[PDB]
């Protein structure tokens, strides 16, 4: 009982920001630290780095899309 947050492999967002551009895609491999997506929180470009090494199995964020703090941004495998 309680949905709207990452934890099951999904990378939780640090805060409520707007999706500007996506770097990683379903198929590309990412590393713990490499940028995966850019978020514009409070008219400020924020770089989103992967929490751990893995691969993008599903992108839970698209351009011109608003995300909530904690909400799963991208699923890593």
């Amino acid at each position: 009982a309680g949905a709207g947050k990452a934890g099951e492999g999904e990378i939780p967002a640090p805060l409520a920001g707007t999706v500007s551009k996506i770097l990683v895609k379903e198929g590309d491999t990412v590393k713990a630290g490499q940028t995966v997506l850019v978020l514009e929180a409070m008219k400020m470009e924020t770089e989103i780095n992967a929490p751990t090494d893995g691969k993008v199995e599903k992108v839970l964020v698209k351009e011109r899309d608003a995300v909530q703090g904690g909400q799963g941004l991208i699923k890593i495998g």
